[PDB]
């Protein structure tokens, strides 16, 4: 347990009084180690979370106290207390049997289709649902047309200026936004004044050919095709649901229409989807976990990267398992004859229920969320939100909303006036910088402080070539927050957890495969490949 009142006396100064608000923090602690029992799991967290704040107050009014030190090493036992109550309130306890997908504003493609079927067939012992958008499937047509549309218009005003003229070390990508902000800004004059009626694919419909155009009857047909398959493979549709409600519901249309971030909208619909079903989140780029282990007796050539070796293993078993069709040997080409083939033979003499394993029954605390984590640039693991672990009614998920709820409150509280008023981008991000530096609140930790410096280039992420906004927003950084938030007796930190303490919600990795084709293709999203404008001036 926690130490001992009488023990807490590692506090004492020689012929110092006791303060009032010391023995606040004393009588907190006479109780909670007596009064632990006709008790439930939420009442103990919430009665760690007033040592903690005794503490604090303690800290605070006496920042020069000599019993400081005691009462920090007091509160550390709070979080190691925090730890056990997780550890036995995940004992007999499971996270719901549901397990959901999202694909919006798009066609699937068919990779995706095996992936789903590879989900389905390992676990029938659960709901699988695949969520996706009826009423906006023409989302990824128009970020496209924003942005292929707008590179055309800049690129031809400096048609002869491209031999090193003006036009060097990409001044494109700054004119080019000023001109895909004002196409964003009258898309939402659009909206506004459509949504009553019309669904977000009607609008871009209006959009598309009144601006740029395009001919409506393939937009049509784009619509059907995109909508015929999602029927086919039986997704649901979330407008069709309660599942956006309030303030995230406009969170994502906001991702949806003014800044035509996919991602971010599925960063938000996650959330939802989780509150209203909870269970297993999952993204379509990974599979159900193989069980690596038994192929331990089979030695890593020295050339290999480990990422691409554990995904051969994989393209063997998909392989002489038949599992997928369209699975071909892609990282099996960099190894040598003998060692696939010992590989291969591994494969056929084993079980295939011994080779991949089923989600089964996860045993989950009601006070936690459990994340995948996966490597960084360095070799350390960082949390990722592609795979997601939660009951509805958890403690971490409400950190979680709130979280996200605070995070975009703060940011439309200074743009979305400005992006009504500014008619032009230099004019918009001169406006917001104003607004930053005058609201920016006082002591911020360096990651308070690296969030509020995140919000001007928001409406460029995506569009400006190195920005990447969402991270901050909707994305793994709100989680790492949001698991600091509980672990450490707070709400809405902007602070991170140390490698050491996120390993508490780690979702263990039997529970899924990362090293997919898929997956590998998605890390293209950050490279110092941006001087490849070069491949669309010799498209136009």
């Amino acid at each position: 347990l926690i130490t001992r009142e009488q023990l807490m006396k590692i506090a004492s100064i020689p012929l110092k009084r006791k303060e009032p608000e010391y023995n606040l923090i004393l009588d907190a602690l006479e109780n909670f180690n007596r009064d632990i029992e006709g008790t439930s799991v939420k009442e103990i967290y919430s009665k760690l979370s007033k040592l903690n704040e005794l503490v604090d107050n303690y800290q605070t009014k006496y920042p020069s106290s000599g019993r400081n030190l005691a009462l920090e090493n007091f509160r550390d036992s709070l979080y190691s207390e925090l730890r056990e109550l997780i550890k036995n309130s995940r004992t007999s306890t499971i996270a719901s049997k549901n397990l959901s997908f999202i694909w919006i504003g798009g066609p699937i493609s068919d990779q995706s289709l095996e992936y789903y079927n590879m989900w389905k067939m390992f676990n029938k012992d659960y709901n699988i649902r695949l969520f996706y958008d009826k009423n906006s499937l023409l989302v990824n047509t128009l970020k496209t047309a924003i942005i292929q549309e707008s590179s055309k218009v800049i690129i031809e005003q400096n048609q002869s200026n491209i031999l090193d003229g003006t036009y060097g070390h990409n001044k494109f990508y700054s004119d080019r936004m000023k001109l895909i902000y004002r196409y964003k800004r009258e898309l939402k004059m659009l909206y506004e004044n459509m949504k009553q009626n019309n669904s977000v694919d009607d609008i871009i419909i209006n959009f598309l050919s009144n601006y740029f155009k395009y001919d409506i009857g393939k937009l049509n047909n784009q619509k059907e095709n995109n909508n015929n398959k999602m029927i086919a493979i039986g997704a649901t549709d979330i407008n069709t649901e309660n599942i956006l409600t309030n303030k995230l519901k406009s969170y994502y249309y906001q991702e949806l229409i003014q800044t035509n971030n996919l991602a971010a909208a599925s960063d938000i619909l996650r959330i939802a989807i989780l509150k209203k079903y909870g269970g297993v989140y999952c993204d379509l780029d990974f599979l159900p976990g193989v069980n690596l282990s038994l192929f331990n007796d089979i030695s890593k050539p020295n050339g290999m990267d480990s990422n691409y070796w554990e995904a051969a293993i994989f393209e063997a078993i998909a392989n002489e398992k038949k599992l997928m069709n369209n699975y071909p040997y892609k990282y099996m080409e960099q190894v040598p004859s003998e060692i696939k083939e010992r590989i291969l033979s591994f494969v056929r003499n084993h079980d295939i229920n011994d080779l991949i394993l089923p989600l089964g029954d996860i045993k989950i605390s009601q006070l936690e969320i459990l994340l995948s984590r996966l490597k960084a640039a360095t070799g350390k693991k960082t949390f990722s939100n592609a795979f997601i672990i939660s009951n509805n009614d958890s403690l971490t998920l409400n950190n979680l909303i709130s979280q996200l709820e605070n995070r975009y409150e703060i940011l439309n509280s200074i743009i979305q006036e400005k992006f009504k008023i500014c008619e032009t981008y230099d004019s918009y991000i001169n406006s917001v910088s104003e607004l930053v530096l005058e609201t920016t609140p006082k002591n911020l930790s360096m990651d308070g402080s690296s969030f509020y410096q995140q919000i001007i280039g928001y409406l460029s992420s995506g569009f400006k070539p190195e920005v990447n906004s969402t991270v901050f927003f909707s994305g793994p950084n709100i989680y790492s927050s949001a698991t600091c938030d509980t672990y450490h007796f707070i709400k809405n930190t902007f602070d991170m957890l140390s490698s050491q303490n996120q390993e508490i919600f780690e979702a263990s990795n039997n529970l899924y495969f990362s090293k997919t084709h898929d997956e590998f293709k998605s890390s293209w999203l950050l490279r110092s490949n941006i001087a490849e404008k070069e491949f669309q001036k010799l498209i136009k």
